[PDB]
């Protein structure tokens, strides 16, 4: 029950669209999507929401890009759905070393 969380990553993921779309190289875009992953599990941990929660949360950075990869040309979104993979598979290792 935390919908602020799920606005948030959907918003960074936002932030990774406006990059994809002004060109920035796949390299940079993957750096900002590990340093917007941790923000995102920092709210996560620190509002002690549950594993249902960051499960929410990785479906939402997923759908979020794919919606967003539609207002992309192909080359920068393919490099937005890279990220955002990175996003939810840095996620998802965090939820395993929290335990």
């Amino acid at each position: 029950g935390h919908p602020e969380i799920v606005a948030a990553a959907v918003a960074f993921v936002r932030q990774i669209w406006e990059y994809a779309r002004q060109g920035m190289s796949l390299d940079e875009m993957i750096a900002w999507a590990v340093k917007y992953a941790k923000k995102i599990f920092d709210l996560v941990k620190k509002m002690g929401a549950s594993d249902e929660v960051l499960k929410k949360v990785m479906d939402a950075v997923l759908a979020a890009a794919q919606a967003y990869a539609q207002q992309l040309n192909d080359e920068a979104a393919q490099r937005l759905l890279v990220a955002a993979q990175v996003i939810v598979q840095v996620l998802q290792q965090l939820g395993l070393e929290h335990h």
